[PDB]
């Protein structure tokens, strides 16, 4: 079953990978991008052909479905994003879509018809890599988003989402959707993207809880002017003025230490010239903890302390709160049930929190949910050189497939 | 002769500044780009139906001849760069090429055939607001470019200099150029780009220097990888980097005091997500004084600064040195002439440096030149709000005019 699994995974990893693989590394395939559009329709139709009653929801959320014999309203789902970061590894969302697949195949094969219906999901976005907002497509899935937070917004290149996702053949609804009713469970496989796995020596993670998490989008106004002619104490730099705030708000955030994380990840200064004081900078801010007052506490003071360094010189300030999530727990008897196989299979397992967003946490608050991780090695992702060992993703899929099996092909 | 440099001003700047004009604002007409070419096309078209001879060299740069009657192998030069930064003004640059023309136009018809030959030029670039390479154009009117330093750059979009180049018309030569020997004198007029002009209630500015000028590309190498679940403490951020380096070197710039200026104006961090620690940034530093000494102490005392916040963080670092100007005086003869010129015109004029760099800065060294300046309303350059009012441009081509027919039309 190993073995299988193993061969599996060999056999579609690379062919997935193909479609949104970047030139310059890894793989870039984003909300709505003609990428993001061909792995859907290519992952759509290797399911159709494997025999599963495929779909698409109106925001391109894919699905391969598989009836239940006994009980066909309920739905025990599986899977996780497709979508990724610039420059991105080849497991991080779409591992768990894929595996959730070959699980549910496998199953099919050795075991007939489930019991209750089983789904495999490919969401649309979680990764917030695009555009300024985050689980387009879980937040869709129970009627969360809306379509107001997106109808006016752009990539960093003047592409505005509407028009994107028109391009990949999609309307956005006039109103948020009709929230599912019919999931009773979710459960999503993932690597860990961290080094917790790898460094203590075990296979499994039982996740029991997912971060708090805020991301922002600051603009900075000053003016533009000549590097050469301009008084340094005549200046309204806003790279300068960017510099001071990531140093100082780093430093601070080392001092409060783990888990608190702060990334600036994203700098674009305008008109970004040698010889031009730059009168215009945005950037991003990305904060997580385990603790949501901790984070509300942090980065408010964050805010503050923003407000006052472009105060004191004299620099205008737009702070845009585009991501605000509570961390969630996991389902406390998903995670026993979960726990109980680890032991029963005799699994180096070890119960652990996530330190990424999935989308796990928006379906937690309301349908039953658990997450499998499994290792990465050197806690490398985000980057073209996230991998995992073959045995330990056929580990993932063994173990995610065992979880399906009592959940659908049991009462 | 003012009424007539301010209509001839009123109806050829808007005509030139048409070509390269950006819907984002101002000016961008970088080197070598289509609009560069049209503005070059343009210009030699106006000038050649005015009665110059002109001609373009091998590299772009653009003349437009006036032959001598007695001494046809001497050449009184003027004029300035075409191109510009990212959104710039309509005047820096341009102006004094444009003021040249109209100069030599109205002297012509006024008093005929000048003595000497003289001659405007159009230089194809003094900005390095495209390519890290800075007067391409001046350097190979004195064969001082060496054809190596261009061969293999490009710019931020992946265009080559030689595919730009060629795209233009023009040829990468296969060695250093040969200098001209018949340039008598060099003459360029320009806006002061800063407010000192203005603050004083001046109206003409006699250069009589211009400032050393450094500029680098440093490219910092950390690692890329998950802005949630990487420790702050396991983290190579390039941009977390950067921003210690911007805050502590304009800090030491600011102890340092006028004139010394200090601009981190490009900033470039990969790949630029919200969500990901940047494993690459790139940035440039552009560093300016008076004093050739103080400007290698200053720079080299941040290169050592850079490099050892790096070793601390365990980043690479890469320090590319791509400007390396000494401070140069404008002739004392000339700027002598040129003092006694506005004595006798009784203009409100002070003598000064040019904090900026400019064509002249190059041609001092070989030929006697000098600079005359106009003033810039609230010091603002390299900005689509540079602005100067109408008869202080009049007053600095009329000043050109004067200047121009003592050296040519006058033995
Ligand atoms: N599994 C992920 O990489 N998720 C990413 N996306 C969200 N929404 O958290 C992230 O930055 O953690
Ligand atoms: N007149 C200019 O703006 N020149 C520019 N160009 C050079 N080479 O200095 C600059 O940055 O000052
Ligand atoms: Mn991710
Ligand atoms: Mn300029």
């Amino acid at each position: 079953m190993i073995t299988h699994f193993r061969q599996a995974i060999e056999e579609t990893l690379p062919w997935l990978s193909s479609f949104g693989a970047d030139p310059a590394g890894g793989m870039t395939r984003l909300l709505y991008s003609p990428e993001w559009l061909e792995t859907q329709q290519q992952f759509k139709k290797r399911m159709a052909a494997s025999g599963l009653e495929t779909r698409f929801d109106e925001v391109g959320n894919l699905y391969g479905r598989l009836n239940g014999t006994e009980y066909p309203q309920e739905v025990v789902l599986s899977g996780s994003h497709i979508d990724t970061v610039v420059n991105g590894g080849n497991l991080d969302g779409q591992f768990g879509a894929l595996a959730a697949w070959l699980a549910i195949d496998w199953l099919k094969t050795q075991y007939g018809a489930p019991l209750r219906t089983v789904e495999v999901v490919a969401m649309a976005e979680a990764e917030g890599s695009r555009f300024p907002y985050v689980f387009w497509g879980s937040k869709n899935i129970f009627g969360l988003a809306n379509p107001d937070d997106v109808r006016n917004i752009c990539d960093a290149k003047g592409n505005s989402f509407v028009d994107a996702m028109k391009a990949c053949g999609f309307t956005l609804p006039n109103a948020p959707l009709t929230p599912r009713q019919d999931i009773k469970a979710f459960v999503e496989l993932h690597i860990e993207q961290g080094c917790v796995l790898e460094s203590n020596g075990q296979s499994i993670g039982v996740v029991n809880a997912i971060v708090g998490q805020r991301r922002y989008t600051v603009t900075l106004n000053g003016e533009s002017n000549h590097a050469g002619t301009t008084p340094m104490g005549y200046r309204r730099d806003t790279v300068y003025a960017f510099s001071r705030i990531c140093h100082q708000s780093v430093e601070k955030a080392k001092r409060m230490g783990d888990p608190l994380v702060l990334t600036f990840g994203k700098v674009e200064p305008r008109p970004n010239t040698v010889n031009v004081v730059p009168g215009k900078t945005t950037f991003t801010i990305d904060c997580r903890h385990t603790d949501a007052a901790v984070l509300r506490d942090f980065t408010q003071q964050l805010e503050n302390d923003m407000r006052a360094i472009c105060d004191e010189m004299d620099i205008g300030i737009d702070i845009d709160l585009w991501m605000d999530e509570e961390p969630v727990p996991m389902n406390k008897e998903l995670v026993a049930t979960l726990t109980e196989l680890c032991e029963r299979e005799k699994l180096n397992y070890r119960v652990m929190h996530s330190g990424a967003g999935h989308d796990a946490q928006i379906f937690a608050p309301r349908v039953p949910t658990c997450m499998i991780f499994i290792p990465s090695i050197n806690g490398i992702s985000h980057n073209p050189a996230e991998r995992t060992n073959i045995t330990d993703l056929a580990e993932g899929v063994k173990t995610l497939a065992l979880m399906l099996y009592q959940l659908a092909w049991q009462k």
